[PDB]
């Protein structure tokens, strides 16, 4: 079949979703293609080459909220662009597991500055900006990570746990996010007072 | 070598240091026991039984703060008790993936139940309890794995990815950690006001 960048990618991430971040293989991935496996290596040349490309490519193809629209406060930007964030990688088997283990790629670079500048321009330090949006990306990296890796109590624990799988850990998820988001805000609109 | 199971665990611990969780494997535990595969299927049916029990053995030796003070706020346990989590999972190499990929075992379940009870002595509903425990929790794994898992440029980035590396992650961690739980206080007092 072809073998342009755009095909081996398709074909990749069809694979994920068969077999998972563990289980994917370039020798499978070459079984899938229809091609012997020195042949797909002029192409993809290990498993970690592909990974790098798949979560970059995951995000570029699913994650529709990586820029603040037109005049967005900086706390509803940081909502959406965590739900953005959080949507694509629930998309794939294991995409949080793709994202972690791959490097914010050249191709992206432009994108996250813009989202410093962004947090710079509203009244955060270089600093808190990065740390406002660390701590989004850690608490949504790991929300996902304990959905996607989730595949005789005691009482609370009984419906704490009929709780916790009550929904996807959308409502968890979300009611942790306005949270964080009004915990920076406070620290924000504090400047010097002791808070 | 002996091969009651804390010793099979001290064995597999020393293992995930020298290998990472996806190249520890039950045939190379059973040559650093000195002992053959057969023998250790006896005491390890599979390296996802080893998994589970070193989840659990990892809290147990070095989550020192699991339960709170006589006396202590929700706020400080729940800030003393994400720095536990925090330091135990990075003791060992991957530890925050092995955590991930393991259940909520019997022999903890009464320490979460008193948690869970204890935040909810505090004024929080069972959710409510509940989420902010989850929320501090992926907060944290997501802190670690990111950290565990990190083993030109535009100039913000660049200057971020020089703050990012300026130390372990616990500045960008503690700093998150405050935001969250004041967060979760805002919401607390608010009861049922608009906020
Ligand atoms: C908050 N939200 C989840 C951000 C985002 O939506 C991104 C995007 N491409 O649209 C990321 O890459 C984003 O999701 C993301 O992963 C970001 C990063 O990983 C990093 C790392 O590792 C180091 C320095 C800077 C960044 C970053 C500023 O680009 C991060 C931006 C993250
Ligand atoms: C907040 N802090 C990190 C808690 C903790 O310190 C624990 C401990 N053993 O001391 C956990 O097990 C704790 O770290 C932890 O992992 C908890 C859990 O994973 C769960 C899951 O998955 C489902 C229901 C309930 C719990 C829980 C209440 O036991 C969680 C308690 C977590
Ligand atoms: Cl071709
Ligand atoms: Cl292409
Ligand atoms: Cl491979
Ligand atoms: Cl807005
Ligand atoms: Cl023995
Ligand atoms: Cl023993
Ligand atoms: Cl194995
Ligand atoms: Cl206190
Ligand atoms: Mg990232
Ligand atoms: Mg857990």
């Amino acid at each position: 079949s072809r073998l342009n960048r755009e095909s081996v990618i398709d074909a990749a991430l069809e694979l994920l979703n068969e077999t998972g971040i563990d289980g994917l293989t370039t020798r499978k991935l070459a079984q899938k293609l229809g091609i012997e496996q020195p042949t797909l290596y002029w192409h993809v040349k290990n498993k970690r080459a592909l990974l790098d490309a798949l979560a970059v490519e995951i995000l570029a193809r699913h994650h529709d909220y990586s820029l603040p629209a037109a005049g967005e406060s900086w706390q509803s930007f940081l909502r959406n662009n965590a739900m953005s964030f959080r949507r694509a990688l629930l998309r794939y088997r294991d995409g949080a597991k793709v994202h972690l283990g791959a490097r914010p790629d050249e191709k992206q670079y432009d994108t996250v500055e813009t989202q410093l500048r962004f947090m710079t321009e509203n009244g955060f330090s270089l600093r808190d900006g990065l740390y406002a949006i660390s701590a989004v990306s850690h608490f949504t990296l790991g929300a996902v990570l304990e959905q996607q890796e989730h595949t005789n109590l005691p009482p609370l624990l009984r419906e704490a746990l009929q709780i916790m799988d009550s929904d996807d850990g959308e409502q968890a998820f979300l009611h942790g996010l306005e949270s964080l988001i009004r915990g920076f805000e406070v620290q924000l609109t504090a400047l010097l007072q002791i808070v």
